């Protein structure tokens, strides 16, 4: 079940925007799919890009600069929204760090959030079913990456589902949302005051508890204003000490949190995935 | 005299957004400048990108995908707004083809447009004076390009200032605004019912009247919905016959009017200008 909002040719391929009625989210949902030239010949491998706080599918679609290299490498690029949307969906209106645009890629258990805030189930189950049903996508070759809250999303999803994803990378991820300023309150609202339930939604906690994934690429800007209190990639370096998990963590002078940083290193990430997708 | 709105590192260069008080437009005005890594060591050539209807500096800055090749080629990229701005600037509110976002790179003579709508003088005199003052730019090496109304802007400006610019290109330009549905009413409102005054602001008319410039690159999508009524690049082909003006007109299957088309062919245009900027 799917509505076509827009279709535009870019680098020989097709960048589309689509909407559907989500059952897991009880919402009409909008997402973007870029289909490369090669898809006419064969179903192509999928990279799932998960966006950060306040974003929709549009921020990366417009600014990520992924189509040139996705076209070259023959990659399908899927960009979901970041929360449920709609009049019925509850929100925290005066906090951009909570509610709409702020689903934290988890399955909410607390009221009122529980009804619509099922982003973990949406990204891992419902939307992949819809993509396979409707697009020229090889569902046996899927990878996942994202920005910030999206990097949190990408990494926790990979660690919890290692056999579903060939590779994982991130741009400025929240690697330890359980103790990060902008994510701790959200976790408490969505999941409750008892911090034990949070461990399946924290990349570091998941590693601590024995979850594994082959390796990760993480790019991080040194001038990123969120680095010290919000991001703290070193905590992930600490968590993986003594494990088999590979980490290629690159810290970049002068680069910040924005799409100017993301777009700069986008080709590296697309190649990273294409190589590991097989 | 300039204000810094934003600075962001992208491909080793700096994408900035700035504002100033414009004397020519009696407006507070915002523009974008990308400074490539080459400017760390030496003055760089400047490409001016003029945007189309409804745009600000933002559309191309976010979606044009020029920074990767601009950084590589060592090009300063300046992206002005498309009209005067402010709460007391006259407009046709719901007409996206007139007033705000629709200055047509002309100096208006008719009331009430006369007061603020001096986009030709802004782009050719005032803003270049500011750019040379505040940036490590080699003003002896300047080129100009644009999209649609901005293609009309770049082309008419080049034709009237052949010694100022080394090269000129356009994405889906309005080559003959005097007989196009979306531009003909604007010319009449800004310049008067007497079509004689429109000739200085029509690429085809300028050529007919003896204006020259070495050559133009024009990219045009075949699936562009404005092709037959608003664009008609074949009219410029006709105008340059028996003249010394060169034209490389490329017509692309499946491509439309959007930034998906513009970004696909951006590298070609940047290389075109870099070549001729020496
Ligand atoms: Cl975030
Ligand atoms: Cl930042
Ligand atoms: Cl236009
Ligand atoms: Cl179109
Ligand atoms: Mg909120
Ligand atoms: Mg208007």
């Amino acid at each position: 079940g799917m509505n076509i909002i827009s279709q535009n040719t870019a680098f020989g391929g097709m960048q589309g925007v689509f909407s559907h009625q989500s059952e897991t989210l009880k919402s009409e949902m909008t997402f973007a799919v870029y289909v490369p030239p090669k898809a006419i010949h064969e179903p192509c491998p999928v990279v799932w890009y998960l966006s950060g706080l306040t974003c929709t599918h549009a921020n990366v679609m417009e600014k990520g600069e992924y189509r040139r290299m996705a076209s070259e490498l023959g990659l399908v690029v899927v960009c979901p929204d970041t929360s449920p949307r709609g009049n019925d969906v509850p929100d925290e209106l005066t906090n951009w760090q909570m509610g709409k645009g702020a689903g934290f890629y988890l399955d909410a258990t607390e009221e009122p959030w529980s009804e619509h805030y099922q982003m973990y189930s949406y990204v891992t189950e419902e939307l992949p079913a819809l993509i396979g049903q409707h697009f020229r996508a090889d569902m046996s070759r899927q990878s996942i990456f994202g920005h910030s809250m999206g990097g949190h999303g990408a990494m926790t999803i990979a660690l919890k589902n290692p056999e579903r994803f060939k590779s994982c990378s991130a741009f400025a991820p929240i690697v330890a949302p359980s103790s990060a300023d902008w994510s701790e309150p959200a976790l408490e609202k969505y999941l409750g005051a008892d911090r034990a339930a949070w461990r399946r939604y924290d990349a570091c906690s998941l590693v601590e508890d024995g979850a594994r994934f082959p390796e990760f690429l993480i790019d991080q800007g040194k001038a990123d204003s969120f680095l010290e209190k919000g991001l703290r990639p070193w905590l992930f370096e600490e968590a993986i000490k003594g494990t088999d998990i590979g980490l290629t963590l690159r810290m970049h002078d002068r680069y910040d949190h924005s799409y100017y940083f993301i777009s700069t290193f986008m080709d590296d990430h697309l190649k990273w995935h294409a190589e590991r997708l097989g």
